[PDB]
C-alpha cells in the first residue's frame, strides 16, 4: 500500500539521513553513515536519487588523491543501484572561515575563497548528471544593523551569482541554478529571506534565465507564511525548479520534520498545487531524523517521508474528480477567477454602465462564497470521510 | 527641541488620527473627524501633507455634486493650511461587495467594480497633486486552501494593475503605483504578503517603470522580517516609491503603534538607513492612536511619530559621524563589503591561487568581526550615553 | 454518517453563529440573528446546547421589562428545542466604558461597574441552568509600559474573583468558575496571557476550588505552544471546566476557524486527549464563521465543527485500540514513563549503584525511541491509511 | 561612566563567555576557556560572580580524584579574585544518554540517573556558597503526540521535584530552586514552556516554599510574551528566585543575545520593574557572543551586558524621579489603579447604585487614559531627550 517507485522521484540529501543529531545543546546521538551505504538503503526503500553538499561526499580539506577516491565509490554504488544525482550544493556554513558568509562575507579573500570552492563543486555535479545547483546562503546576514550594509551584501550577491552564470555558460553547462531562502538560523537575520524576496534578486541579475528557487517547505512557515501560496507565485513566475519537502510547526527553530508532519493540510494542499500544475522535478526531502531515533528510526522516518506525499497525491486526486467538489467549485466561482476581469479592454471596460453607475453592489455584497462547504469537502476527502 | 517643520516631509493618512477605535471586540470611542478639521490641527503639529482613500474624504454612495462639496471643503483647507496632498489610494475593503476581494474576487463583476472605482480616484489623486498611487490588497487573499487558485488570483492582479497602468499613461498623468505588502489580516493569508513578493510580482507586469512598493514597518515584521533588510532591497532595486512609518511589537496583530513604539532599535537602523541613502520621499505615519485616548491623545500620538523620527535622525547621524565609529566600521571590515569580489574577472580568479590552493582558511577563520564592540558603539550612539 | 447527537454535548456561543462579520477593516456582511432562530437552528443540527454573554441575549441598556421578555422568548425556546444552556459570560470589552479593562481598568468606578454587571447576569445564569461561568478578561493589559502597574493589576483582579467567589457562595450558587485565557488582542498584551498564567493565578484566590481554565486552542496557538500540552497540564491540576474548540493558523490575529481547521494534527492529539482522560465537560465551539459566508455558510461552518470532532475521535479511538499501536507503545516505553522513578524512596535511590556508579549510560544513549515509527501510525490511523 | 562593580551584582555562567560557537550548522570558531581564566577575566570586567553547570567545571566521566582538581583550582580562583557563585544547575541535556529528557525520559533508568547526577551537584553547589540551584528541563518535551504522555511526564516531573526537596531538607541544606521555563529548542515542545506553566506546577509540589522561577528574557520572548509582564506576575506570587538576562528579537530560535540588545524597551520596563520593586537576587546574564567574534570581542560582550543595565537603571529612575512624570501617572489613574476597589466589601458594593444603577457610562466612557503621552515620556527619558 503506497509504495513509492523510482518513478516517483523521490530524493535525499546526504545530510538528511545521515544527521548524527548534533543540536546547539547536545552531542551526536548516531555515528557517521558512509555515504555509500546511504545511497544503497535509499535504494531498497524505492528512492529515486540522492543530492549532496560537497564536503558531505568529500571530507573538507581533503587531497585530490583522497577526493578521487571517495568520488569514484560513489559512483560505484550509484551504478549498482540505478540511483542518480539530479542535484548538488556547496557547504559554504559548517567552516569557521564562513562565520560572516561566504558570497556576502565582509573579508574580501573570503568571498574569492567562496567563489572557488563553489566552482569546484559545479564541475563535480556536472560531471555526476546533475541538473539543478542549489545555493543555500545559510550564513549570508546578519546578528546587529551596522555589521552589513545590506545594499553592499546585495551587490556582492549579484556579483558572486553573474560570476556563477558566466562560468556554466563558458563551459557549456547545462545546469540551472535554484537559490534556498530561510528567513534565520544561524544568522539573526538571512538575506533574502522568502521565496518572494529571492524572486525578486533573480530579476537583477544578468542571466535571470539560469536561476530559480528551491523553496523549502519549513523556511516559509518559519516566517508564518501560506507555503502553497509562495509556490503558486514560484510557478506563476515560471522560477520552480526544485523543492525542499519537510515539516515545520509554526514560527520556532528549522526543525526539518518528515515531509507529513507539522502542518498536514498545506502538505495536502501543496500536492495538490504540485500535482495539477504539472511540476516535474525531484520531490527531495531536507528533513532530519530526530536524534531520538536509532537507525532503524532513520529509514522508518525516510519511509515516512515518501508515504505521506503518496497517500496526499491519492487524497488530493480524489478530491479534484469528485463531481461534487467540482459543482462545490463552481458553486464558489472559481470558473471566474480563471477568466479574464476585462478582456474587452480598458476603453470598454471605461464605458461599460453595469460595472460602476448601474452596478447592484448591494446585491453583489449578499452573494455567499460557499467556501465553508468547499473546505470541508476538501477536509472530508483529506480524513477519506468520503 | 525636536520640532518638525513641512520641509521634514512628514504625512498622515486622514484615517490614522481620525480612526474612531472599532476594533474586532469593541465599539468606537472617539467620535468622528471632519477631514478639515483634521488638516488643520496636522499643520498646526508641523505636518507637511495629508494622505486619503476615497472613502475617507467622499462618503460611499455620495452623489456627484455631494462629491464636488466634500472636494471642495478639503481643497479649501489644503489652502488655507499649506498642506500638500502627495499619495492618494482606494478603498477596496470596508465594503462587503469586497469580502472576497476587489482585483482578485472570484465575482468577475466585482472585480470590474474594483477597477471602475479605483480609476474614478486616480483622476482625483491626479487633481489634487498627489504623486504617489497606493494599492494595500488588503481583502485579496483566502481562509482556506480551495477558495483561490492563486495562479489565476495573480493573473487576475496583474490584468488589473497592467490596466491601470494604461488607464495612467493613455491619460498623460505623472503618478507612479505602490504596492503596500501585508502578510494577514484581515484574510487569513493576503497575496502578496511580503516586500520581496511585491518586488517579483512587479517584475511580470507590462510596464514595470511605473510601479514600486510602499512597505509598512509593522507589516513585514508581523512576518517576523527585519524591516531595515528589506527596505534595503527595495531600494536596491529602486522601488521605494513611499514609506509607511508605524510600531508593532511582534508577530501579531497590526497594532499600527505610533513610530518609534514598538520595535525602537528597528527603527533606529531604519532611520539611518532612509537618511544614508537619501530617501526624499514622504515620510509616511500609517498608525492608529489607541483607542484607549480621546482628541487629545489623538494629537499627543500624532505627534510623537515625529518626534521619534527626529531624534532618530539625530542620534544616526551623530553615530555616522563619530571617528571611532568609523574606525570600527573599518575593523569590521564594511568596507571590504562596499568593494568588489572580483574586479578582475572570472578567469583572473579562476587563475588566482591565493583564493584557493594557498588561501590560508585557518588564518582568516581566526579574525574576529568585532561586531559586537560596533553594536554597543551604536547602543551608546541611540541612548545618548556618548 | 458521523452525525451529532445531543449526548455529544456539543455547544456553541450565540456570538459564534450570529457573529455579522464586522472586522478591524470592514463592515458587516450579515444581518444580525434573533437568539430564538439561532437556537433552533442549532437544535435541528444536532446541538446540545447553548452559550451567551448578557449582552447578546438582553441588548445594553435594555430596561427591566425589556429585559423579562428577551428572557421569557429565550426561554420559551430552549423549552421547544430541549436544548441547554452550560455555560455564560458576561461582555467585559465591547461598550467603550470597558477601553482600559473592566476589573483591571485604571478608573476605580468602572471597576465596581464591571464586577455589578457581571453579578447581575450570574444570577440570570443560575436561573438558566448555567454550570459554569466564564471569564474572558480581553480588556484586561495594556499596549504601554508604564499604563498598568501589572502587580496592581493582579491584585484587583484577586480582589474582583474573590468577590465573586463570596457573592456565589452567600448565594448557596452551584456554578464554578472558568478563566479564558488569551495572549493579546485587543489588548497590545491581556493579562493571564496563557493557560500556565491563569492556573498560577488561580492558586493566589481565597477559594481556589471555585475556579478552573476555559482554554481556547487557538489562543494558545497564537502564543505557539502545544495546545493538547497544556491541556493535559490543565488536567493534571484537576482545573479543566471548560473548554473552547475552533482552529487557528499559527501566530496571527485571532482567526477562530471552524474546528479542525488550522492545524489539523494538533486537533487530533486534543481529541484523544480530552476522549482518553474521560473529560465530561461541554464540547463548545468558539468559533466565526469566516464573513464570506451568507447564512447558509454559516450553517455549514457549524455543522463542520461537529463532524470533525467526530471523525477525530473515531480515528483516535482507532489508534489507541490497535495491537500493533500498542505494541509500539511500549517499544517506545510509554508503560515506563507511567512507573514512578523512585517509589522504593530517596534512601534507596542513593544507596542504588545502578542508578549511577555502575550505570551504563553508553548503552542507555544507544537505545532508539522508536518515536517515528510511532508517529507514522498516528498520521496512518488520521488519515485513514489503514 | 557606567561602570560596573561587584555590588550590582552581575553574575554570568561559566557556558556564556565560555561558548565556542558551535550552533547546528557550524563548527567551534573559538578555543575552549579554562574556568579559571574566565573567573579572572569576569572579575576584572566588574563581575560579582559566576554560575556553572556541573558539566561546565568537570568534565563528564571525570574521576573522583580529577573531580577534586578541578574544583580546588575553580576555589583558588575564586578565592584569589572575591568572585562568589551564587547559583548552580545541572547539564542534563548535553550528552546523548538525555535525548528524550532527564526527570521525564521514558526510560526509567535514566530518570534514576538524572536524579543522582543532580544531587551529586547539589552537594558541590551548597559546598561553594551557592543559594539557588536552577533547573532547566531542556531535554522534558516532545517532537510528536505520542511520545509523551503529558500527564505521566508532569508526575514524573513532580516526583522528581518532590525527590530534590526531600533531600536537601533532610541535609539541611539551605538552598532553593528555580525552575527555567522555556517554550521550545532543542526539543520540539518543552513542558512547563512559560513562566506561567512554571508557578503553575511549583504549586502542585510537596514543600512549594522551596520552589521558584529562572525566567529569561528571550525564552518567554520565544513565545511572543511580555516579558516585564510575566516577572510581574512572578513577583506578585513571590517567586522570583534568579533572573536570566538576555535578548532576542522575536519569535524564532534562541538567540541569547547580550542584554539590551533585541527588544530594548523592553529591557527597559524590565529594569524598572526589578529596581521598584527591589529585586536583591544576582542579575545574571544567560548569553552567547556570536560566533563572529573572537576573545577580544567576547569580552566587549559581557561587558555590554553590564553596561547596558547601568545606563537603564539611570534612565528608569530618571523616568520615576521625574515631575511631570507622576503627575502624568496620576493623569492616567495608576494612582486609582492601586487602590482596593470595594474595600466597604460586597454588601455595601451590591447596595451602592453609584455602582451601577446610577452610574453614567457615558461619562466614564469619554475620560480619556492619556496613556501615549505617558509613554512618549517615557520613550524621551529613554533617549535621554530631556
Ligand atoms: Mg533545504
Ligand atoms: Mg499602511
Ligand atoms: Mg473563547
Ligand atoms: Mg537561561
Ligand atoms: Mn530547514
Ligand atoms: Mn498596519
Ligand atoms: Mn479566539
Ligand atoms: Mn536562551
Amino acid at each position: 500500500n503506497y509504495q513509492p517507485t523510482p518513478e516517483d522521484r523521490f530524493t535525499f540529501g546526504l545530510w538528511t539521513v545521515g544527521w548524527q543529531g548534533r543540536d546547539p545543546f547536545g552531542d551526536a546521538t548516531r555515528r557517521a553513515l558512509d555515504p555509500v551505504e546511504s545511497v544503497r538503503r535509499l535504494a531498497e526503500l524505492g528512492a529515486h536519487g540522492v543530492t549532496f553538499h560537497d564536503d558531505d561526499l568529500i571530507p573538507f580539506g581533503s587531497s585530490d588523491s583522497e577526493r578521487e577516491e571517495h568520488v569514484k565509490r560513489f559512483r560505484q554504488a550509484l551504478d549498482d543501484t540505478g540511483m542518480k544525482v539530479p542535484m548538488a550544493t556547496t557547504n559554504l556554513f559548517t567552516h569557521p572561515v564562513f562565520k560572516d558568509g561566504g558570497f556576502t562575507a565582509n573579508d574580501r579573500d573570503v568571498r574569492r575563497y567562496a567563489l572557488r570552492k563553489t566552482i569546484r563543486n559545479i564541475d563535480l555535479a556536472v560531471e555526476l548528471g546533475a541538473e539543478t545547483y542549489v545555493a543555500w546562503g545559510g550564513r549570508e546576514g546578519a546578528e546587529s544593523g551596522g555589521a552589513k550594509d545590506v545594499r553592499d551584501a546585495l551587490d556582492r550577491m549579484k556579483e558572486a551569482f553573474d560570476l556563477l552564470g558566466e562560468y556554466v555558460t563558458s563551459q557549456g553547462y547545462d545546469i540551472r541554478f535554484a537559490i534556498e531562502p530561510k528567513p534565520n538560523e544561524p544568522r539573526g537575520d538571512i538575506l533574502l529571506p522568502t521565496v518572494g524576496h529571492a524572486l525578486a534578486f533573480i530579476e537583477r541579475l544578468e542571466r535571470p534565465e539560469l536561476y530559480g528557487v528551491n523553496p523549502e517547505v519549513g523556511h516559509e512557515q518559519m516566517a508564518g507564511l501560506n507555503f502553497p501560496h509562495g509556490i503558486a507565485q514560484a510557478l506563476w513566475a515560471g522560477k520552480l525548479f526544485h523543492i525542499d519537502l519537510n515539516g515545520q510547526n509554526g514560527i520556532k527553530y528549522d526543525q526539518d520534520l518528515r515531509f507529513g508532519a507539522g502542518d498536514l493540510r498545506a502538505a495536502f494542499w501543496l500536492v495538490d498545487l504540485l500535482e495539477s500544475a504539472g511540476y516535474s522535478g525531484p520531490r527531495h526531502f531536507d528533513f532530519k531524523p530526530p536524534r531520538t531515533e536509532d537507525f532503524d528510526g532513520v529509514w522508518a522516518s525516510a519511509a515516512g517521508c515518501m508515504r505521506n506525499y503518496l497517500i496526499l497525491k491519492e487524497r488530493a486526486a480524489a478530491f479534484r474528480a469528485d463531481p461534487e467538489v467540482q459543482e462545490a467549485l463552481r458553486a464558489s466561482r472559481l470558473d471566474e477567477l480563471a477568466r479574464p476581469t476585462a478582456a474587452d479592454g480598458l476603453q470598454a471596460l471605461l464605458d461599460d454602465r453595469s460595472a460602476f453607475e448601474e452596478f447592484d453592489v448591494d446585491a453583489a455584497a449578499a452573494r455567499g462564497m460557499a467556501f465553508e462547504r468547499l473546505d470541508q469537502l476538501a477536509m472530508d476527502h483529506l480524513l477519506g470521510a468520503r
